[PDB]
């Protein structure tokens, strides 16, 4: 498999070898915030991530990912619509080339300079293999990034990010708090997705906060840095590895909040 995120290889070639691509609930989707339904059954999301322990940061050639320990139950998700305990596997982005794009979910067809997703999968299924093939497998949580001020909880990840520069390399990556990553509220709408790459299983909860955190200009052009090729290959900045809002078809984005 060949995908990526150029002219040849994009989110619109990707359903050739991925046909769930044209599926019911493919993600990313645009969140119409006057269609979206306050939801009073929802409970509140508990975000749990005190005894988190990261592991490593790994360029996989379409993203960065901070991996987490998930051997326990350390760093959970778990309330607002989910059932049962989400364990924490990892963190990513999507960005842009530029401010005015880089999220994968929009907000009134608002598109954020990125876009965070701490991805957690249901105990109940054992490891993270077996969620995936559920239609409550995963739950990812989503946080749109804003160039404004600097994020300081986000700049440890951002000075790694030299040597991480090229696809297949990763660098130890322990201690890392994602509570630092957070907005201070957790409002949030939420719908039943996908994974936004291949193999773009139709097996997540998405969980994506209405308040966005800021970040630097100066911290986004590091994002923007980082390659899609690996070493001694011709470079090829790692940029707009977003994909764009899917169709909405029969699902129903609910608010946690009126
Ligand atoms: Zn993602």
């Amino acid at each position: 498999h060949h995908w990526g995120y150029g002219k040849h290889n994009g989110p619109e070639h990707w359903h050739k070898d991925f046909p769930i691509a044209k599926g019911e609930r493919q993600s990313p989707v645009d969140i119409d915030t006057h269609t979206a339904k306050y939801d009073p059954s929802l409970k509140p999301l508990s975000v749990s991530y005190d005894q988190a322990t990261s592991l490593r940061i790994l360029n996989n050639g379409h993203a960065f990912n901070v991996e987490f320990d998930d051997s326990q139950d350390k760093a959970v998700l778990k309330g607002g619509p989910l059932d049962g305990t989400y364990r924490l596997i990892q963190f990513h982005f999507h960005w842009g080339s530029l401010d005015g794009q880089g999220s994968e979910h929009t907000v009134d067809k608002k598109k954020y300079a990125a876009e965070l997703h701490l991805v957690h999968w249901n105990t109940k299924y054992g490891d993270f293999g077996k969620a995936v093939q559920q239609p409550d497998g995963l739950a990812v949580l989503g946080i749109f990034l804003k160039v404004g001020s600097a994020k300081p909880g986000l700049q440890k990840v951002v000075d790694v990010l030299d040597s991480i520069k090229t696809k297949g390399k990763s660098a130890d990556f322990t201690n890392f708090d994602p509570r630092g990553l957070l907005p201070e509220s957790l409002d949030y709408w939420t719908y039943p997705g996908s994974l936004t790459t291949p193999p773009l299983l139709e097996c997540v909860t998405w969980i994506v906060l209405k308040e966005p955190i800021s970040v630097s200009s100066e911290q986004v052009l590091k994002f923007r840095k980082l390659n899609f090729n690996g070493e001694g290959e011709p470079e090829e900045l790692m940029v707009d590895n977003w994909r764009p809002a899917q169709p909405l078809k029969n699902r129903q984005i609910k608010a946690s909040f009126k």
